[PDB]
């Protein structure tokens, strides 16, 4: 009887881990390890079992989510409606930790079905259903619940989640779409003055992404600004650090500035061989240099004998259609429509 | 009175919509020709928009795609007035006349739409799965296509409709077939051969399947077993339509790959007649006719037929796949009369479909 607050424990850590209130989720974490051990209630116990799970993406441990989420399996078929919700929530988030958006919408998608049927509601899941249609490329539904999570974030007075619906929706109009709805969507990101953890993290993706948008629109001195401006918000390493680097250095060329372009894509290559984990923007940025600060003798012997043997190990995206297609342009350009014409064959099969 | 008149056109309008969407043709045609002689005492501007709605869905099911536009592009501008449902069966109606037009990425744009309706609504439409998973299909996005199918898959089990769970099935072994899967597509159509049989319709299932299966064998180079399954799916092809036209084009490759070039010439000729009389079938009448050229007139006859008819029908309207097509062909042709740079031209064009 005494385990009924453990109940309304586990209740108040549910709270704790929908609005991620870390602070919160930690000392009833700790508190619950001791009270757990006594309670043998296994509506009660698998309870705090499938919270852990959502205490894990917390967490961020995909491989001891993975351990977790497969001993649940097979005990799912006993669960109550509520705790077969969270099974089902938890390998979606799962799978798109695992960035498997199509199994991960699959459960995610359930995940809603269970919920509305039982009358439950958690903002988040619209997100995370919001997220794995964008990741996937599927706009309009995409859309569809990114809108009802950020209605639902501004009731919940959550500036970060804001933001984080605002950057998915300018994004999205991006992709396919008119710049100047996204921009002034992008605007609305910078004129917001609410201080939080992280911001300016955000802060650096959305100047990231203006500096792209206006590289488009060919109105280059304010894009290299945005780019500028969004180096000095990074403090990481990360792949979208590399990017805008990249991006920087193209506008530079574009601008007349190929002093800065090449200091910009040195550093790009020196921060790019630290790690294996971005060995593909490696290349990137030593094919720009190759083409704008060497032979073009030596950039079509680079292309060739050292860029497409490296992307025979998953370069199958537009890394090694990019080189496919520089090389075609190459040929062309020297008249030499032959040779052109063999690579751009290749970048048709390659398009299949 | 007036009142009561419209009361039960409502009820029969609601009739027309359940036939329309479990595809009652029987049922359909019967409350159609009701609703003439009952349509023309209502006036109440929900009702007749409501039945002008559910009229277009009876043109796509009567496939008639040249007075399907006329009543779209008649409500083009003023359906953003009208009942939330209403605006639905307009982006449906839409949608699904992209399809017919071989619109695919402008008919799933309209599709994902209504789907979006569909749940701010809370009103869906199993059928509609399907449809967005076809279009998903000619836009060789597979592992969406397979999400949507999926969804249909269950939706058509949970409502009894066996019929329809035997064309996802259909559709799931096409996207492995393109996958490069050629294995367990086969295996997937072995299986239809024995779910056939239980249906009205067996000898269209057939026919599609031995088809399709035929397809398997033919890019795997059993050119001989290719014949024999696209044979067999001719002889059960007694019905002229879009499918009839898929086999005997297929069929004629497989008879140039056996050097058996006076049947292939056959094929293609009665093909073409076939392909001349709907033009509904437009896009594989100069798709034949193509072919035509290609191996029975001279090489420079096969140019200008592509230049000045191929391109400009496949700019006409939007099907870029077929277009996709002619730009190959214009590209490999240049390519061996080592006009390379008119060659490469071609080239750019087709890179620049696929983006």
């Amino acid at each position: 009887d005494v385990e009924e607050d453990v109940k309304g424990k586990l209740d108040e850590w549910l709270n704790a881990l929908v609005h991620l209130d870390k602070q919160q989720v930690e000392r009833i974490y700790e508190e619950l390890q001791g009270e757990m051990k006594h309670v043998l209630d296994f509506e009660i116990i698998n309870y705090y079992k499938l919270l852990y799970t959502r205490y894990l993406i917390m967490k961020r441990d995909i491989s001891a989510l993975e351990e977790e989420l497969d001993k649940l399996k097979k005990v799912y078929k006993k669960y109550s409606p509520f705790q077969k919700l969270l099974y089902m929530y938890g390998r979606g988030l799962l799978c798109c930790l695992q960035y498997r958006w199509k199994d991960g919408l699959d459960y995610l998608l359930k995940t809603e079905v269970m919920a509305k049927e039982q009358g439950y509601h958690e903002t988040g899941l619209y997100y995370n259903i919001a997220l794995a249609y964008t990741h996937l490329d599927i706009h309009h539904l995409a859309i569809h619940f990114v809108n009802m999570a950020l209605e639902g974030f501004r009731s919940e007075a959550k500036a970060r989640n804001i933001i984080n619906c605002q950057i998915l929706i300018a994004v999205s109009y991006t992709e396919k779409g008119q710049y100047e709805e996204a921009l002034k969507m992008y605007e609305s990101i910078l004129r917001e003055a609410t201080s939080f953890a992280d911001k300016d993290v955000l802060l650096a993706i959305t100047l990231s992404n203006m500096g792209s948008i206006y590289y488009k629109k060919g109105k280059y001195q304010q894009a290299k600004k945005y780019y500028l401006d969004s180096l000095q918000l990074q403090k990481q390493i990360d792949l979208n650090y590399l990017d805008t680097i990249y991006e920087m250095a193209l506008v530079c060329i574009k601008l007349e500035e190929l002093e800065e372009a090449r200091t910009l894509i040195d550093k790009g290559i020196d921060a790019a061989k630290q790690e294996e984990r971005f060995n593909a923007k490696l290349y990137l940025l030593l094919m720009l240099r190759y083409k704008y600060f060497e032979e073009a003798k030596d950039y079509k012997a680079f292309l060739e004998n050292e860029a497409i043997p490296l992307y025979k190990s998953a370069g199958n995206k537009i890394e090694l259609k990019k080189v496919y297609v520089e090389l075609a342009e190459h040929f062309s350009s020297l008249s030499r429509f032959e040779e052109s014409n063999r690579y751009y064959r290749l970048v048709i099969d390659l398009m299949n």
